[PDB]
Protein backbone atom coordinates (compact mmCIF):
# COMPACT_ATOMS: atom_id res chain seq x y z
CA UNK A 1 0.00 0.00 0.00
CA UNK A 2 3.11 2.21 1.37
CA UNK A 3 3.14 5.52 -1.34
CA UNK A 4 6.22 7.98 -0.63
CA UNK A 5 4.04 11.80 -0.74
CA UNK A 6 5.64 15.04 -1.64
CA UNK A 7 6.16 17.88 0.45
CA UNK A 8 3.10 20.05 -1.49
CA UNK A 9 0.86 16.73 -1.22
CA UNK A 10 1.19 17.25 3.10
CA UNK A 11 0.74 21.15 2.35
CA UNK A 12 4.47 22.11 3.78
CA UNK A 13 5.92 25.40 4.01
CA UNK A 14 9.14 25.94 1.72
CA UNK A 15 12.20 25.94 3.56
CA UNK A 16 13.63 29.03 4.51
CA UNK A 17 17.15 27.54 2.59
CA UNK A 18 18.60 24.07 1.65
CA UNK A 19 22.14 23.17 2.07
CA UNK A 20 23.13 19.99 0.44
CA UNK A 21 25.51 17.45 0.24
CA UNK A 22 27.14 15.41 -1.92
CA UNK A 23 27.06 11.34 -2.90
CA UNK A 24 25.43 8.33 -0.99
CA UNK A 25 24.26 8.95 2.31
CA UNK A 26 26.79 6.75 4.29
CA UNK A 27 24.34 7.01 7.65
CA UNK A 28 20.64 6.24 8.57
CA UNK A 29 19.50 7.52 11.31
CA UNK A 30 16.36 6.03 13.12
CA UNK A 31 13.93 8.73 15.10
CA UNK A 32 10.07 8.40 16.90
CA UNK A 33 8.73 12.28 17.11
CA UNK A 34 6.86 11.46 21.25
CA UNK A 35 4.67 14.50 19.99
CA UNK A 36 3.37 14.10 18.04
CA UNK A 37 1.74 11.18 18.49
CA UNK A 38 0.82 8.08 16.41
CA UNK A 39 -1.19 9.19 13.40
CA UNK A 40 -3.41 6.43 11.74
CA UNK A 41 -5.49 8.46 8.89
CA UNK A 42 -3.56 10.15 6.15
CA UNK A 43 -4.98 13.22 7.42
CA UNK A 44 -4.10 12.90 11.18
CA UNK A 45 -0.50 11.75 9.45
CA UNK A 46 -0.26 15.26 7.19
CA UNK A 47 -1.32 17.43 9.82
CA UNK A 48 1.30 15.66 12.32
CA UNK A 49 4.02 16.69 9.15
CA UNK A 50 2.83 20.35 9.32
CA UNK A 51 2.73 20.55 13.41
CA UNK A 52 6.37 18.69 13.48
CA UNK A 53 7.54 21.60 10.72
CA UNK A 54 6.20 24.26 12.36
CA UNK A 55 7.49 23.27 15.78
CA UNK A 56 10.71 23.21 13.91
CA UNK A 57 10.52 26.39 11.40
CA UNK A 58 8.22 28.63 14.00
CA UNK A 59 9.21 27.64 17.76
CA UNK A 60 13.08 26.25 16.97
CA UNK A 61 14.01 28.59 13.97
CA UNK A 62 15.20 26.00 12.20
CA UNK A 63 15.07 26.23 7.93
CA UNK A 64 12.66 23.20 7.84
CA UNK A 65 11.16 20.18 9.68
CA UNK A 66 14.78 18.81 10.99
CA UNK A 67 13.93 15.01 9.19
CA UNK A 68 14.71 14.03 5.88
CA UNK A 69 11.68 11.64 5.77
CA UNK A 70 8.54 11.11 8.26
CA UNK A 71 6.25 7.73 8.61
CA UNK A 72 3.12 7.90 9.79
CA UNK A 73 0.58 5.01 11.20
CA UNK A 74 -1.31 4.98 7.76
CA UNK A 75 2.23 3.50 6.62
CA UNK A 76 2.64 6.46 4.20
CA UNK A 77 6.15 7.88 3.77
CA UNK A 78 6.06 11.84 4.00
CA UNK A 79 9.10 13.71 2.62
CA UNK A 80 10.91 16.04 4.76
CA UNK A 81 14.16 18.09 3.68
CA UNK A 82 14.23 14.82 0.93
CA UNK A 83 17.80 12.70 0.21
CA UNK A 84 20.95 14.75 -0.45
CA UNK A 85 19.85 17.64 1.65
CA UNK A 86 21.37 18.08 5.28
CA UNK A 87 19.30 17.76 7.85
CA UNK A 88 18.70 19.10 11.92
CA UNK A 89 17.94 15.83 13.44
CA UNK A 90 21.96 14.43 14.87
CA UNK A 91 24.54 16.75 15.45
CA UNK A 92 27.62 15.59 13.11
CA UNK A 93 25.48 13.45 11.31
CA UNK A 94 23.16 15.93 8.95
CA UNK A 95 25.26 16.33 6.18
CA UNK A 96 25.75 12.33 5.60
CA UNK A 97 22.69 10.81 6.50
CA UNK A 98 19.23 9.81 6.12
CA UNK A 99 16.77 10.75 9.25
CA UNK A 100 13.71 9.35 9.53
CA UNK A 101 11.26 10.15 12.35
CA UNK A 102 8.20 7.16 12.79
CA UNK A 103 5.60 9.81 13.99
CA UNK A 104 4.84 8.82 17.69
CA UNK A 105 6.09 7.45 21.10
CA UNK A 106 7.59 4.20 20.81
CA UNK A 107 9.43 4.07 24.06
CA UNK A 108 7.72 1.15 25.26
CA UNK A 109 4.50 0.43 22.66
CA UNK A 110 6.37 -1.21 18.95
CA UNK A 111 4.86 0.78 16.28
CA UNK A 112 2.72 -1.45 13.79
CA UNK A 113 3.24 -3.28 11.28
CA UNK A 114 3.06 -0.81 8.40
CA UNK A 115 5.36 1.82 9.89
CA UNK A 116 8.17 -0.84 10.03
CA UNK A 117 7.97 -1.92 6.44
CA UNK A 118 7.40 1.66 4.79
CA UNK A 119 10.74 2.44 6.91
CA UNK A 120 12.47 -0.63 5.46
CA UNK A 121 10.70 0.07 2.23
CA UNK A 122 12.69 3.79 1.99
CA UNK A 123 15.80 2.46 2.97
CA UNK A 124 15.94 -0.36 0.36
CA UNK A 125 14.17 2.19 -2.14
CA UNK A 126 17.18 4.91 -1.15
CA UNK A 127 19.54 2.03 -2.04
CA UNK A 128 18.14 1.06 -4.99
CA UNK A 129 18.20 4.99 -6.58
CA UNK A 130 21.87 5.39 -4.88
CA UNK A 131 21.08 8.04 -2.14
CA UNK A 132 22.36 5.48 0.58
CA UNK A 133 25.21 3.76 0.80
CA UNK A 134 24.85 0.29 -0.16
CA UNK A 135 27.15 -0.52 3.03
CA UNK A 136 24.97 1.87 4.65
CA UNK A 137 25.00 1.81 8.98
CA UNK A 138 22.31 2.55 10.76
CA UNK A 139 21.89 3.71 14.14
CA UNK A 140 19.49 5.06 16.56
CA UNK A 141 19.70 8.91 17.52
CA UNK A 142 20.41 7.65 21.42
CA UNK A 143 23.87 6.23 19.65
CA UNK A 144 25.28 10.01 19.14
CA UNK A 145 23.61 12.46 21.21
CA UNK A 146 22.40 12.41 24.72
CA UNK A 147 18.61 11.10 24.16
CA UNK A 148 15.81 8.56 24.59
CA UNK A 149 15.19 8.74 20.95
CA UNK A 150 13.83 6.78 19.57
CA UNK A 151 12.42 4.62 22.48
CA UNK A 152 13.60 1.67 24.07
CA UNK A 153 11.00 -0.33 22.17
CA UNK A 154 11.10 0.84 18.59
CA UNK A 155 15.27 1.08 19.46
CA UNK A 156 15.41 -3.03 20.32
CA UNK A 157 13.18 -3.43 17.04
CA UNK A 158 15.83 -1.68 14.57
CA UNK A 159 18.89 -3.46 16.76
CA UNK A 160 17.19 -6.30 14.16
CA UNK A 161 17.42 -4.44 11.06
CA UNK A 162 20.26 -4.99 8.62
CA UNK A 163 22.65 -2.40 8.87
CA UNK A 164 22.21 -2.09 12.49
CA UNK A 165 26.03 -1.27 13.96
CA UNK A 166 27.05 -0.02 17.16
CA UNK A 167 29.68 3.14 17.48
CA UNK A 168 32.15 1.76 19.77
CA UNK A 169 32.50 -1.37 17.54
CA UNK A 170 35.49 0.42 16.27
CA UNK A 171 38.44 1.45 18.57
CA UNK A 172 40.29 4.66 18.27
NA1 LIG B 1 17.95 24.08 10.10
ZN1 LIG C 1 15.67 11.73 17.44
Amino acid sequence: TARLLSRSDWGARLPKSVEHFQGPAPYVIIHHSYMPAVCYSTPDCMKSMRDMQDFHQLERGWNDIGFSFGIGGDGMIYTGRGFNVIGAHAPKYNDKSVGIVLIGDWRTELPPKQMLDAAKNLIAFGVFKGYIDPAYKLLGHRQVRDTECPGGRLFAEISSWPHFTHINDTEG
